[PDB]
């Protein structure tokens, strides 16, 4: 099968990393194809950037002309998903909903650790209109800004397993999710130092993508994401 | 004051019939400029053409060089707000979000009437992500499309008093909000023809954007709408 | 028009200080009543108090022989809004309410900083009721004895500035809302100092009040707020 | 010990009907003093109603100069409890939350019947405000205005069972609490007319109370239900 | 009346121990008889162990021969009321929901001290799904390995009061609730030391058992507690 | 690798069955080994039954002696993960959770079709505590008895699709879950029948846990489903 794996940020290094982590899980005879949104922001940051990054993101699937079985959303509290299923007759995971539905089956509650504050309010939105809040422990930001995992990656790993330890400590998650895709990997060492399964979404949606092809599951076309009314659209 | 009242969807006419609405209502000083996106599906029905319209309406929005002291956007259960609220230093008013909260303090329990079936989980959504939808009865859809309203205006009045009275016998909503912004000024009639307060989003809403105004009130800037950090963003 | 302010304490001196506050906010044309309760405690502390402070305000409001066009219960936190809701064919806001309400526009959660401690669950319970809980980050007491503003205001000023930072701090609150009357007007300072948007309840119900009535909205009577049927009372 | 037993309206027939029910099941050396309020309506239909009989009820007790062991209101969804419980050194029954909280123990979920449609939405907040409701299946009306009780009980009773029936059949209920005072002894009947338990309110809070007193438990002082502070109040 | 308290596990000095604390409490005429289960664990601590118990008690409850009127489980936090109440045609009741609920009437908000951490999350399960969590201001643990209270009584009480308090003062509670059965008889210790009252779920259990019967309610057998479909069943 | 899959009940052809429907979506590589407690009831209907599975299910996976990487247990809505989560250090997999967490990738709301009215509430309990009930549109019973399935399967087959296009049409499901084990392999033929994707737990499980395998990822050990500490326990 094929699984085209979107990043929701315009950065073509952090594109090419998410794609290899979901090569390194994949099945047997998936092929994952990384793709790169043509506009949007280098890396997504808010309310406006994701929802730019929603329609980028959109408009990056709407472009590739190859057949594809699954969609995989490669951003974390970001917007579009919906849009994505609306526009699409396969199935389409988002990695924070991969993320935390799989958390879900390891213990009693999980808990996010992401990068920026002001990202949190976003991530836990996404996650109660996913309907997956309810043993969610905290969302909880590192403070690294975005770029620097790659200049400081000691300074990042350690802001990441505080706030990991914080979570299993005072909020009582038993599990950690990864919270940017730009952190795809790092999850053995969080649990080397945590003693809690970590779960990444880039690989737990590779499963649950790949899964769903197998099952023959596909998005519901009966209502909310039936495909769109053709009709007058601009641009 | 200025405040910029902006259709969802690129139909001018309907634009136009919202800005006479706003102005119908607007206090003496206030000045009502009408705006139609730019691109965008010419009326919003769904998930994709909503985000397209989140991002339409703040590229036009972006585009305006005139000063202005509120935004309000002018569509039902839509994408965008939070967007508008990262890039703005005026208040902002969702129709959506006006309608609901004046309905609230007029009744035990309010409805919407939209027009179809599927935006009324769109709908429910931003509602519940407000904080508002504990005193919602109900979301309904009249099953009018969203353009049928001009066309057969007798025909559509009747469709919304029909559910607006299921909404007051079965879901107990004592208040009815009207959920497209075709509607405005459709309100008089259905008062009279259900016996409940009927609440227009797009008239509430221009109160509101008054009244945050002259309280000297704009979107807090401390954390989930703080301005977008400065960083490469390509289109 | 004209709308009645009414104190939910005895204390005349807060009655005049209050209907000020809604003076310097209400648009042209709008005329404020203070009105003071005949009965009651001289300020409102717990449920009992509470309870009488219901019955008092609605006595005051149905002793009033001119006509009015709105009322607004100038109380945070206490019981009564729905019987006047139910006596009257006008529009009642409560400042608690109207304070939540606005709020909401301006962050993705706000708190609010009241007196007593004893009176937080008392306050909490109200916007539940209302609806407006979900998106309320807590509510503080800064712990001044209610007469002590006009004695210490510089203490009092203090108390409330610091529970405010632990609201934005601790809880996340990006809009503070005040939470006893006896605080109109501080509202500026409390911003000058953290740098979040500060709703003033009083000045907020006086807008939404006269948006109301601009709108030709008033409370439904279709079943929870009906007339009360007439039947025999005694005292 | 000793009990009052408080209606919530001023008709001293149906005071002497609960008092009378209540003996039914006290236990020996029990003792129950049935109180009638002064002032307020004859029956409680609504939220000026309710919030007259809260005030009027408190008054009731604050002027029975002997001493006493507990109180229990009785009266279905009424305001007035927290007032009673700050007052007091006693503990305080609310027969609303007497029904439930026994329901509780018998079934999956229960259903409480009450007589006015009106009165159904007082009735859900009292439940919600007590942590009461997530058990609760529905309230439904019978219809049955308060008075027309002991005119005709034929009809009476069959309105209720046809509730019941609608409750258990449709909503799930598995248990069914009455809900008015007026309703006291009836339970009998409607068992064996619907095949579940039911509960009345009047006789489940006097087992409460004279459980809270075997236990040597009253009201919490700490906090919400402190004693009122001494001060100013009028009247 | 003869009321049936069943230890959750298989240690005998616990089961006399709680038996004789329901004989404290206890109405003229009502026997209390202690079993003990013959298996299960000498004290339940988690999921497994919690699960064993509600088979092992439902299997004690099974061999006894006499009649009875009632039945208590005497264990905080575990499995297996609902098939009990299926099992039987007598009302049953479950210390743990008898604390929080009798725990309700007493104030704004209950705690529950527990022994160990890893009964928390069952504990808290439980109260959630018999409807009773929304006024349980947190459940704590003390620490205390379970068998230590006859050893250390001291440091048991000293660790067991410590969590009283920071639920008083950090979470709220106005009430606490004791956690394990082998705490019986220690509310009056905690009570002097913290001012709030402390409710024992076995005693509250005898009182709320004792008015059921009174009161001629047991399990509705209409629905989800109906008499299991005898059919084929091994071991 | 190899995957234990456990029938609840003793019926042996259902263990068959199921393990069947298993093996014809388990990857390469995958060891089905269906196993069949050895006591309990012959199906599965109630708290009791469900009691007695949970531990009968455990029984049998403690008995089984040779090594394994995950556990699947094979019946909708009972008692039991919790307790084989504590005992082993391999992931294990309810058919209950497999299934409403896959529809959520599918659908805004999915629905449960089960066999008996009275195993609905125990299934909607089941999927609360597990935070996957908000998606939940409802649980709708067939009312076919369990066994009556390979007896009269066209019946049965009718029965379901009725419920099915009920919950649809009237509960707004998108995505359909099949509530019994007994039900494995039917989906293609609902699905046909009804336009919605068709989800079985049994499959879906099967998928779940060689994703938790793939993945390095186990039950978290760290508090709630920690080993139980060794102890005295009878039997």
């Amino acid at each position: 099968m094929r699984i085209l794996v979107v990043n929701v940020n315009t950065t073509a290094s952090i594109t090419e990393t998410i794609a290899e982590q979901a090569r390194a899980v994949a099945s047997p005879g998936t092929e994952i194809v990384g793709l790169t949104p043509y506009f949007g922001a280098e890396s997504v940051e808010g309310n406006f950037e994701s929802y730019l990054a929603a329609i980028a993101v959109m408009d990056r699937v709407m472009a590739y002309d190859q057949p594809f079985d699954a969609v995989i959303q490669a951003g974390y509290g970001e917007h579009g998903r919906e849009g994505l299923q609306e526009l699409l007759n396969v199935p389409v995971v988002d990695i924070t909903e991969a993320a935390a539905s799989t958390a879900m089956f390891l213990g009693h509650a999980y808990s996010v650790v992401t990068t920026l504050d002001r990202t949190v309010p976003l991530i836990e939105d996404r996650l109660k209109l996913a309907g997956l809040y309810q043993r969610c422990a905290s969302v909880r930001a590192s403070g690294m800004a975005v770029l620097e995992l790659e200049e400081d990656p000691v300074a990042a790993m350690e802001a990441i397993v505080r706030q990991a330890e914080l979570a299993i400590r005072e909020d009582k998650a038993e599990v950690i999710c990864l919270g940017c895709g730009g952190m795809a990997g790092l999850d053995e060492q969080i649990r080397q130092r945590t003693g809690v399964p970590v779960v990444d979404g880039v690989t737990a949606a590779v499963t649950i993508a790949e899964s769903l092809v197998r099952l023959g599951l596909s998005t519901s076309k009966i209502r909310t994401y039936a495909t769109p009314r053709p009709k007058k659209v601009i641009g």
